[PDB]
């Protein structure tokens, strides 16, 4: 799942926030 690009806790933020 979380082994193909090299950003997996610092990309959450901006999604989350997008996301709500």
């Amino acid at each position: 799942k979380a082994k193909l690009f090299k950003k997996i806790g610092i990309g959450k933020f901006l999604h989350s926030a997008k996301k709500f």
